[PDB]
């Protein structure tokens, strides 16, 4: 037993019997054997990767990362099995897993195993912005793609970097290209694409503004997956797309996404900020304010509260302090919208709609827009500006 | 036997003095290789303007013939055949260019192979036949070694980017060329520095940059001779000043349709734009098609009965308009004709719909201008031309 999760597992079933049939069923396997090889000779995997994950992930929930580390640095490189932890780790954002399994493939002599690495090296320098989209796909070009699986892939790692670009055409022409059904043998891997291209799609209807479409598919995301990555995401675009509509989905939408994201810092930060900003929104009590931050976001979001409170001279001063500052379009957008609150002046909030519209921000230009049409203001043209 | 070189040597029978005529012409500080060019088959130039120029300046009328014929028998592994290629796609003859295209990749000369396999790539994302990622995945394939050709692999995504409408990867692109790469084909080098110039006047003149947009086309007619350049640059300088000075627009117009005089197809569009032009400011105008079918036209047709205040006639030929099938951005044009005649708010806000809807941030002034006049609120309108 070289792996540690192998010599905890042969450790617990010393002492009991039973959890042989438990991880059996658990793993998704009609009979134990290929258990009892799992834990006797080392080398043998399981047909789908998935097995593994789901014993480690209900025999030892909070020590996930480490035992599938050690497993993954132990895997036979030219295998199945170490090309479905390679999509495993960059699902999980597990990128020292993740870079450790792309070097070692890329040496390999296994042609499949090496394509694999190959394409999720062009990945993580696109994701990392070490190369631009066309840099990226010359590189696919160059490695003369032979897998279904790769194929498919190639086409994702665009759709991402064209995600955060703000970019949706053609983000639709390679969704267009992709068909799942060619993953002939993999069936994690056809599973956790999947996963991806829900969420994916969920993003796309989110910014066209089709929020029953967006809502959707986050949730078919929700129903395939047990990854906490897409798990906090979905649940993040959910309660976004809630915010202009309904107070009470869009909060317990964002609470359910922050007990998804449970003991990591990075994924829990995103949901205090939407509920900070919810909160002051809709004019409640805001238990999610983070008065130390010197970030402009957190300090724009202390200024929303006094204004809530009608403590407008306070306000005007932390404002003023921040006007001498350097900001960036989407944040000058929030900086005019909160001066119009203080002083009902149409030109903040115009100006507040040009710094959003300026920074292809299609959903927080609502916020200055509801208040023009309080104002007076033609609903029929401030419609024509948010197509 | 070149039958460029077979009228060369049959006007020099008649002119001695055309030799040394034809070298200053070639930029040449001697007449040597043009003894050499007329006496030895196979021997080029060090320049492919050298014979453009001279084809340009003794046979004018005659150049897509002579082009076509010398062209066709070049060696096809020599820095005047990849020159060839730049010259014939720059003008659209794309008998030419795909000829040489063809005949490129056969050869066994590394750098002909690679021009002919990245041109080729251009001309089939021109056509539709690959689209922009598949176009990037094949520059890629090819594992380019020259400077010009990493060059021109960044403008043929350029152009694709232009024809979608998407300007933010064409400025990432734009960035990442130096044209001083290039160092010894200055052909090749000018000729790229004019189809940047026209393409960033493309660009500025859709996120309405109006005077970097005149700046740019102008460099551009200053570094060309080429007419497909010059068309496009007097297209776009007319074009920026529609909204802003009659005069200036029309003689960039009437320059530009100079220019263009026997290519009948450069021409109408000229014609349709002066049409355009003098209609919005309600001059008399002689360039109206009352026998063309073409939707564009038509509306032409009706703008000037409204001018006139015909507006019966107008409703009727209008209504005739409405049962035909267009897209957006002719029915932009239409429900901004409508409004004229009916002075109902709801078409000239139709109108400036179908003009967004189309990514026309020009033609969405003039319904735009409209609903100012009728007191619709002049700072919201403002904004959705932005």
């Amino acid at each position: 037993a070289m792996e540690l999760i192998r010599i905890a597992m042969k450790k617990d079933l010393e002492n009991d019997n039973s959890l042989m049939n438990k991880w059996a069923t658990v793993a998704g396997l009609k009979n134990p054997n290929p258990l009892y090889d799992f834990l006797n000779h080392d080398g043998k995997t399981f047909n789908e990767f998935s097995s593994i994950v789901n014993i480690v992930k209900s025999q030892y929930p909070d020590r996930e990362y480490e035992l599938m580390k050690d497993y993954c640095l132990n895997l036979d490189v030219k295998t199945k099995a170490a090309r479905s932890a390679l999509e495993y780790a960059d699902a999980n954002m597990f990128f020292e897993i993740e870079d450790a399994l792309i070097d070692s493939m890329i040496s390999c002599s296994n042609m499949k195993s090496k394509e694999y690495g190959k394409v999720y090296k062009i990945h993580r320098e696109l994701s990392k912005g070490e190369i631009d989209v066309f840099e990226a796909s010359a590189n696919i070009g160059k490695q003369r793609i032979k897998t279904a699986e790769m194929n498919i892939f190639s086409k994702m790692l665009l759709m991402y970097d064209c995600l955060n670009k703000g970019n949706f055409a053609p983000m639709m022409l390679l969704f267009q290209q992709i068909d799942l059904s060619e993953i002939k043998e993999n069936r994690y891997l056809k599973n956790s694409f999947e996963t991806r291209i829900n969420v994916l799609l969920s993003n796309i209807y989110l910014n066209e503004n089709n929020l029953e479409l967006c809502r959707e598919y986050a949730q078919k995301a929700i129903s395939s997956t047990d990854t906490q990555r897409f798990l906090v995401f979905s649940y993040l675009t959910i309660g976004t797309s809630y915010i202009f509509s309904d107070f009470n989905l869009s909060k317990q939408n964002y609470l359910i996404g922050l007990k998804f994201a449970k003991g990591n810092p990075g994924f829990e930060e995103f949901f205090k900020r939407n509920l900070s900003f919810l909160n002051n929104f809709w004019n409640k009590e805001n238990e999610w304010i983070n008065y130390d931050s010197d970030a402009v976001t957190d300090m724009q979001e202390v200024i929303f509260e006094l204004i809530n409170h009608k403590e407008l001279s306070k306000a005007l001063q932390l404002l003023n302090k921040l006007e001498e500052r350097d900001q960036n379009e989407n944040e000058l957008g929030f900086h005019y919208y909160l001066k119009g609150l203080i002083t009902n002046e149409k030109e903040a909030f115009f100006k507040s709609v040009e710094y959003f519209k300026a920074s292809q921000d299609k959903l927080s230009i609502k916020m200055p827009l509801i208040q023009l049409e309080k104002m007076g203001e033609n609903p029929r043209l401030l419609k024509i500006i948010t197509m």
